[PDB]
């Protein structure tokens, strides 16, 4: 099976959370190669979720375990393999 295990889905993001906040919150688990945040151009705000891609799958795994249901900017977030 060749499907990646390096990309994580991160949901439950407060309005104040952006790519910088995400980088800072997930870098403790390992180097990150990409962070994508879908936007609504009518509002200019994100839709409450993002995808974080780690360099190593092992690091992505540790992040899922420690960050799923953790608190970020006052609320609970959801973290799991994106696909």
């Amino acid at each position: 099976m060749a499907t990646t295990k390096r990309v994580l889905y991160v949901g439950g993001l407060a309005e104040e959370v952006d790519d910088k906040v995400l980088h800072a919150a997930f870098i403790p688990f390992g180097d990150i190669t990409d962070i994508q945040i879908p936007l609504d151009y009518e509002t200019e705000k994100h839709r409450g979720f993002a995808f974080v891609e780690f360099e190593l799958a092992e690091d992505a795994a540790a992040a899922i375990d420690n960050m799923n249901e953790s608190e970020l900017f006052g609320r609970t977030i959801r973290v799991n393999l994106a696909k």
